[PDB]
């Protein structure tokens, strides 16, 4: 079995997830099973005890628990699924060592880092290899990657363990794809390659040998720069690949083919390949770019979030909008609006940036508010939700934001100003949204709704049911813990707020709709995880068509993409 | 508060415990409270899950659990006690981090190694400082040491954490005592110092600065060697201290005074000292050497163990015999006899070392057999115990070995060849020694007798009771888990094997004696831990006097040392 | 062409010259040309501007100039010669770079360390390979070694240059032999392997891979130590070779054959070998040990030098006496006597070591005084030379010491107390020994007699001429610069001091003899360089036979070894 190792670089966060994922989807279409194993050098859990919406997201995509967010790029471009055994953290390894010492497995003697730690990491590689995906036999090539940069204490046991794994097998059963960054300030002009030389030198100071020189830059360099890397890094002249800032994320496989580095992996691993045209399939990557960079209608989509610009807490949101806009020929035009600048405190302090966010919201035709962080910015989303329901604007809620929209409907339409959720102010007389935990078999205390959860519909004629082909039982991931109190839901029966989304026990509300509004859908799960370029998410298709008034003609034809 | 840091060196096992302990006992007599904090970089537990008798011992000296064996040198030369909070291991720190992330202490964000791991180590230093010994106020100078060498991965987080702790306080509130080794092969002659130059270079490659140059050698060097290292290490000429292979372990404080390095710590920390003669007390260290290197009677002491030479599994045994031989003017003459080379299989294989171990044992007049390791060498100690009871030879069993002596008495004197303990062969008809665990309040399953355990005497006129001054309740450490079955003890009542040592419930037997024999005491606890140069252990005094026939005259005078 | 690289290790002085030289003499007898290339990381010249007799010697053996002393072990066990191009120093490389920048070779641009220095070192390797010894064709395997330890700044450009040289050729055209040291103090006992682990870690932190694990110790270790090296160093179990302190220097090839590491080099380089018995020749190394460790007559040899013990300034002297004592069955018994402790100032100061050096010299029957250092200890050699000519004691002067013997003959026999050489006190009336430089073609100023110099005999019947077979012109190395004044040599013609050794111009005196004395030969050249185990030096054979009165019977038989 082959193994592809992708170490860190000078920086961590430029886009190393889509670089190592290009080699997996290139060999998957040829007839080779490719698996992914994520390594996290952080001491804390990657997503178990991590912050909700701050410096990351809770990446839960077909898994009983939660793993790192970097596994998203290894599943969209491919077609396989992963489990909790793929993501390996330093904190998880420290839990099993204590259990083995207490029982008695190391002959009662003390353990160190070698050969007591380098051998334990190699054992987890064999357990994932022998357990492939549901619908295969045995993987042939694996994609191993690690987080962080190079030259850290948390990354030393990983390099020492991977240096011995290649000696146990044959020489052609292991490779290395080192990634680097080539900085170029705007005040110098000349590509002074010096930080890259220090990155490739530290990797060679352990026992490894870089084979695939990956350099990240910002513009296509000429030929005098590659001649210096051949002697400074002491590698081959054809192993240096030039990578610049691409326009999107699907242009990575289209760049390595032009440089001529696909056949280098075949002569390094000594394997067979049954190609049809040129290496990988050309009837999928080239045809996808012909539906985006051509004719565009320029759709204006303005959302409200926590930060005024793009960051790491909105990575899975900006990627799902690109896969849903290429089907109806639309251009990605997204602007970030901070929820803190939509309250009465902003107008009383700095009214200059306050009115600027309102000019970009009323002119748009699409509202997609995700979730907040605590009680910071809850009043800003209330004034933005009432503007869409009174001006026939499309509104869609992913998660958490539904709790702030059900309160607004009870104050303007109904008339319950005291109604408030128990998370912000539990001392209230109208407990609309309370905390309803789940007590499963074997679990103690108040757990959280996360994992393999199946939801059951209720009503018949619904705009969300026809998107999935009129089913009866759909399964989707969850992460929310607060539910709606079934005591105060009797008042909403006489109004237009209908409950078309329940659970198994018919005691929790998830998908709700409003009668009379042309497009007002609010749910609780996350449809961006169950999306892919081969088949986008149905909920994200109803929001794009409603922004351009092209939704009524999609159901009459029979829904070609359901 | 002052802090003395003692890092590693070139070698790890030459005797770093007696080097850092010399600075603690020197300032304790002046009126300054000195505490010790042990740092273990090993991943496995230092003594919890460590092997019994193999590469170490279970050091339990006034503590609810067990700590490292290196803490013995910091308690014999001084007069204070330590707890479980002094010994800090890497595995113990990894247990509390998981508890803090699950509850919610690091603001939900992830943690790394800086400043997430360097600040957690400094918090444990303040907890031990605020909790001194029972009978003091607040310590002024601490002795911080760590195991292993220099340059390992397990020692990197410790150097980075200690490099910042000195910046939080003043400059004169922290010091460093770097120890090194100066090798000199017998085929070279010239003191080619080179490994020492590389040890002081790696320590300065982090942020620390060596202050007390400690170099271990084998002979007093001249003046051309000290001037050569001063320019390589870039330190002061008076900071280099010459340390060679001493004769014992109490000659360390007597060596640093002649070099003139005691007053250097006063000008570095800016403290006061009320001395009487010259710095430390001269009426204790100089008077102790006048009772050992003078007149000796040359006593032959031969014991049976696991290895033929000295190692790390018999460190606390060779140190307790030195403190008990200087009171009656004796010379240390101990020979190690392997128990595996005393069975019938060794005689039929290699009889060269078979009769050699018996020749040195029969000429001696004292048997002190400790404990074995599993069932490897149990039949060898049976042949050596059956002769000490017939040729009026003194015998003293520390631990575990008592189980092999009670079976021999049931075969030769009684006549039960089928009697055998349940540890070796549980399928027997005469279960003499079984496994009797203890079920305390809050503990589940079968625990092990270890910690604060108090034993109660039984008989009156006993040779072991008069050594302590005829008490009524004595407390001593334990570690054994197997006990004697109270069903088969009724047969021993009609013979000379009396039970003069029971527990609280009067169901476990620890101290046993034999009638008619001049000196045959077999116990279960370890008297070597409760010993000190100021007052040696009573049990080890009755064995030395019995080898020279000077025991009957010790009780008539009234026991001046009881 | 194959290349064997032998880097440094923990220590640099224990005997690394005979370790790398064992692989050269093993393949030379099979029919493979072996060459040696010495690398000196020191900035100063290895022997040009180095001190005369202090921390080394001026190794001049068949070369126009002088090279390092470490090249002596690569010529005694073998049978080839080297030149000045084999020894490469850092100071010599810094001289050629300045000549290339001034003329114009690097395209006028600046140069750095890579790839500006790693490529220049590889060019000198090809120049020595294309220029073999006089009487061969082309070498097949080379022995490359360097001085100093591992991790120094002076040794960084050498490892980086050798790391790229192996990539230019094939994989089986380069090897590596890392030598380390395993210390073991007498106070520990257990072979704590820790300094060896740090030496092999720094070598792997550059790009190299250790192939031949060489560990130096002091006693044959068991099997539990080699199992730790296989996992700590991450190498093969059969690559670890155990080397302890041998008895002499010719026991190195006899140790590698028993471990079974000779056939490992054949499978690594893929070469052919035509062996007769077992690998190397067994009719030379085994037969040599049968003439030394058998019957010995115990000859007492006492010489006077600068240090009281063996050091680095007397390396070539102790090796030449071993090759001359095995021919007549003698045991090496040499004692070092300091010349500074033989004057009148030492007697008035510390008379303890004064008569001790005279007691060991009078009992011997052979004086072999080398040369001193300046004017420190010149009066001590006068009292030791005046007695050898009166008590029929054999005396042999290597170099420099002849100047102190000609003055003694002019004071006791003649009567010129004012006669003194111009080096110590030039202001004298009887300039016996003056400074007579040589002005060759092209050389300016006063040069030094060193290099290819041919001496011419004078008299006929001489004890030194019959040792070489009565020649007429002999060539020998020199290094002395002071000569005898041809004006005061007319007085010695009437006495027994005859001049049987002149130069070409018949103006310089080198070999002198004394009439009436049984054996009193004083020369100026160094016979220890022109010696080898296959044919020892004639002058060193006449001194051994004179100590046992077995010299008159050696000339009558016809000199079987001339």
């Amino acid at each position: 079995m082959k193994y592809i190792l992708v170490t860190g670089g000078v920086i961590s966060g430029v886009g190393k997830g889509v670089i190592a994922s290009s080699f997996g989807t290139l060999l998957k279409s040829c007839g080779l099973d490719v698996t992914s194993i994520k390594i996290d050098p952080y001491i804390n859990i990657d997503a178990g005890t991590f912050s909700p919406y701050e410096h990351g997201e809770v990446y839960v995509l077909d898994d009983g628990a939660e793993v790192d967010l970097d596994l998203g790029n290894y599943e969209r471009f491919l077609d396989v699924t992963l489990h909790r055994d793929n993501n390996i953290t330093t904190g998880k390894i420290y839990k099993l060592v204590i259990e083995k010492e207490r029982t008695g497995e190391y002959l009662g003697k003390t353990v160190q880092v070698v050969p007591h730690i380098t051998d334990a990491i190699q054992e987890w590689v064999e357990r994932v290899a022998q357990t492939p995906v549901q619908g295969s036999s045995k993987p042939q090539v694996c994609i191993v990657e690690l987080g962080g940069t190079i030259g850290d204490i948390e990354g030393m046991p990983f390099v020492e363990a991977f240096r011995q794994f290649q000696f146990r097998v044959k020489r052609e059963n292991f490779c290395l794809a080192h990634v680097s960054l080539v900085p170029l300030p705007k005040a110098t002009g000349e590509p002074k390659t010096k930080p890259t030389q220090s990155s490739v030198r530290e990797l060679r100071g352990c026992g490894l040998s870089p084979d695939l020189i990956v350099c990240r830059s910002e513009k296509p360099i000429g030929l005098e720069v590659k001649e210096k890397i051949s002697n400074f890094c002491h590698v081959g002249p054809d192993q240096v690949i030039c990578i610049h800032d691409l326009n999107s994320i699907y242009h990575v496989p289209l760049l390595m083919e032009q440089n001529g580095v696909i056949e280098y992996l075949n002569e390094r691993l000594q394997l067979n390949i049954d190609m049809s045209k040129r290496t990988k399939c050309l009837q999928q990557w080239r045809d996808l770019a012909r539906r985006t960079e051509t004719v565009r209608r320029e759709v204006c989509i303005a959302v409200v979030g926590k930060y005024t610009k793009f960051t790491d807490s909105y990575a899975s949101v900006v990627k799902a909008l690109q896969h849903a806009a290429l089907a109806v020929n639309r251009k990605l035009e997204l602007v970030f609006i901070e929820s803190c600048l939509l309250e009465e405190e902003t107008l009383h302090s700095e009214p200059s940036k306050y009115h600027k966010e309102w000019q970009k919201l009323c002119d748009s035709h699409g509202i997609l508010v995700p979730g907040g962080f605590g009680s910071r910015g809850m009043e800003g989303k209330i004034r933005a939700c009432q503007w869409a329901r009174e001006n026939q604007k499309p509104l869609l809620g992913i998660c958490l934001g539904l709790q702030a929209a059900v309160i607004e409907f009870a104050r303007n339409k109904l008339g319950l100003k005291d109604a408030n959720t128990t998370e912000i102010d539990p001392n209230t007389a109208n407990a609309l949204v309370i905390d309803m935990p789940e007590h499963h078999t074997g679990q103690l205390g108040g757990t959280m709704r996360l994992g393999k959860r199946i939801t059951v519909f209720s009503d018949g004629p619904s705009v969300i049911r026809q998107l999935y082909g009129n089913p009866k039982s759909v399964q989707e991931r969850h992460r929310h813990r607060y539910e709606v109190n079934p005591k105060y839901v009797h008042l909403l029966e006489e109004q237009g707020m209908r409950f078309v989304g329940t659970d198994v026990d018919k005691t929790r509300m998830e998908i709700i709709e409003l009668s009379g509004h042309p497009y007002f859908v609010a749910t609780q799960y996350h449809p961006e995880y169950l999306s892919r370029p081969l088949k986008p998410s149905p909920p994200f298709l109803g929001l794009i068509l409603a922004s351009v008034d092209r939704l009524n003609q999609y159901i009459q034809r029979g829904c070609r993409l359901s």
